[PDB]
């Protein structure tokens, strides 16, 4: 399917072997501290290991999500991070960042990866930083309404506007992934929508990552809370595995990379 | 997608709202009985309560799988499990048994449908028991070798052997089910292939019942005992639901109707 592999400096990943796992870090910051404190850096290493030895592939890392935080703030917050999980765990980190300034830091700090929840909507300039770093970046659905005249078709649209952005900036065409931001801008009925149609945006010829985990739409199905969301959560994982996705982003790096891992023999990946 | 809904006597069973989960009824016999022991009984009886409180739809309940027995050894322990069962859990059972005598004594027992991993073709006249009753009959694939030409093909035609078998001794078109036969005369590869392509089954024009819990192939794939194959069976319902599959067959029924609920709200059944 894929004619490449994506590039992530000292890492590759293959796109056709898998459905690639990104763990999501739990960051929680200290209460006193601004900074790359000891409870909290060590608490994400910790967490970035056990992600690692359960099956991740990606560790994605972000800054705010916990006290209200400045961008200098956030760049305090996520850089330490990034700097210790990326010498102790040797996995391609992914910084999660819709602003431009976090993104070049991050990867300065050892990032391989942007993931952008606006698709380069909300700061454009972050193209750019990708750009140049020749890194890939994740791109996002995601709006400031839920004014759809029609989702899939709309989504599409707005999708292809985030690929006009980073390719305009320079981005080349291998360093592009998309996600149609389930649980974003999205009502309940929806993200069931969406994810029933998920396959229409292989038409943009691009990789897709799929975010599901834990998110309140399966909260409304089972009407179940957050913390007895798994069987949900991986139902969510099988389809869009099914409907072709090479990245899911996931709390629950074990049991969604059995998940996974059964899916792929499947469907012949 | 069905004009019909499955008559079970005291219970309908809709095909078109939910995917219709069947639990294992837990069967362990006690060693000096061969009898409606006390304890052998209700510890079945607890677990068929467990698995309807926990969302199941039908109680699946067969008699060997444990000391070696005969016909009426057989008869014997099923017998008083389908009378209690019947009795204190309000919902349909399926005998497991592919011999005619068991049977027509479990549905005089208070059975409802007859599960048959033989397909009417080890003893054919449990489809004029079928018949007679005017009961549902699940026929699964199954076969004594794996001399496949062509897997899904070769499957469909010797399903549709005993969808012929049924018909000519009298079973209406609404009282059949059909079944791949996972994990029965197939490699771990073959299961696989069959997983992939069980939509084919969809052609024959009768609801399709999908059995993979816990599966070797699962632990083939995951490299995973039994009781660590949660998520990979998962996986299977997922995909069987996806593909059209009306009943599941599990062990884990709050994990999988879970599972199966959200499957449903996003495929829009
Ligand atoms: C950083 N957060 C995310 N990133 C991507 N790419 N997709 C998501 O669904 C989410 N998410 O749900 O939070
Ligand atoms: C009674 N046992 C079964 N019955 C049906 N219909 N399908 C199965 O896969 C199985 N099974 O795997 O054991």
């Amino acid at each position: 399917k894929w004619d490449y592999d994506l590039r992530c400096g000292e890492y590759t990943l293959n796109l056709n072997e898998k459905t690639l796992i990104m763990g999501i870090l739990n960051v929680t910051p200290d209460s006193f501290s601004d900074g790359g404190s000891y409870n909290e850096v060590d608490a994400a290493v910790r967490h970035a290991k056990e992600m690692r030895d359960e099956g991740a592939h990606i560790i994605d890392i972000g800054g705010e999500s916990f006290a209200k935080v400045s961008v200098e703030e956030e760049i305090k917050r996520v850089v330490p991070m990034i700097q210790a999980v990326s010498k102790e765990v040797k996995l391609p980190i992914s910084i999660d960042t819709y602003k431009a300034e976090v993104a070049k830091q991050a990867i300065e700090a050892g990032a391989h990866i942007i993931n952008d929840i606006w698709g380069a909507k909300a700061e454009p300039k972050i193209a750019e930083v990708a750009a140049h770093y020749d890194v890939p970046i994740i791109l996002m659905h995601n709006r400031d309404n839920m004014n759809y005249r029609n989702l899939m078709a709309d989504m599409i649209a707005d999708l292809y506007d985030s690929i006009k952005i980073a390719k305009d900036a320079g981005v080349r065409d291998e360093n592009i992934i998309l996600d149609p931001g389930i649980g974003f801008a999205k009502t309940p009925e929806q993200n069931l929508e969406a994810m029933r149609n998920l396959e229409q945006l292989n038409v943009l010829g691009y990789p897709v990552l799929l975010g599901t985990s834990r998110k309140s739409f399966i909260g409304h199905v089972l009407d179940l809370p957050v913390e007895e969301r798994l069987e949900g959560t991986g139902a969510t994982v099988c389809l869009g595995i099914e409907k072709g996705c090479e990245f899911v982003r996931v709390h629950d790096v074990k049991e969604m990379s059995r998940m996974a891992k059964m899916m792929d023999a499947m469907i012949g990946k």
